[PDB]
């Protein structure tokens, strides 16, 4: 969702 944590 923000391009930081999940990827």
């Amino acid at each position: 969702r923000a391009x930081r944590a999940h990827v």
